[PDB]
């Protein structure tokens, strides 16, 4: 299903291949389960505890839920991460982190997430998040966030809050990014 892969991502027939060919040199059963995603991410930073946060990355690429990536899996998702429009990378961000796929975003959800990624980037989480504590960037975040204060983020006034405010698209990003780097 090359052909319908390629039809259905940002990629060429000769790139999906030189895609495959990492993805087996990673992944030499073909799969993708959870300790090796996690392994692999650790690396991504070195100076904290990134398997927490690698484990929402995970299924978030595990749309089937199986607990098993695929490689079609594993290019779906970078088509966006790596080469979508913003409109896209945010879209996929958002899913991220509504855990519950309620299509919103609860404080609850917000502060898994983001303890998530203050473990990740231990005591060097540079201005990337300032803020002592993940309860205090969480409620600065929504705060921001929600607009009509009913205590939900929706897509649209997460989207809008991004396209209004390059510091907060970065805060919810860069962790997508140093993937498709
Ligand atoms: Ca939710
Ligand atoms: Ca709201």
């Amino acid at each position: 299903g090359l052909e319908q892969l390629e039809a259905q991502t940002n990629f060429t027939k000769r790139e999906l291949q030189v895609l495959y060919r990492g993805f087996k040199n990673e992944c030499p059963s073909g799969v993708v389960n959870e300790e090796t995603f996690k392994q692999i991410y650790a690396q991504f930073f070195p100076h904290g505890d990134a398997s927490t946060y690698a484990h929402y990355l995970f299924n978030a690429f595990d749309t089937t839920q199986t607990g098993s990536v695929k490689f079609e899996d594993f290019v779906t998702a970078l088509s966006i991460l790596l080469r979508g429009t913003v409109h896209e990378k945010l879209r996929w961000t958002f899913n991220l982190y509504d855990i519950n796929k309620d299509g919103y975003i609860n404080k609850e959800e917000m502060m898994d997430i983001v303890k998530a990624i203050y473990d990740m980037m231990g005591k060097y989480t540079y201005p990337v998040l300032k803020e002592d504590t993940p309860r205090q960037h969480v409620d600065v975040f929504f705060q921001k966030m929600d607009k009509n204060k009913d205590g939900i983020v929706t897509l649209d006034e997460f989207l809008e809050s991004c396209q209004e405010d390059d510091n907060i698209m970065r805060s919810l990003q860069l962790f997508q990014n140093v993937m498709v780097e």
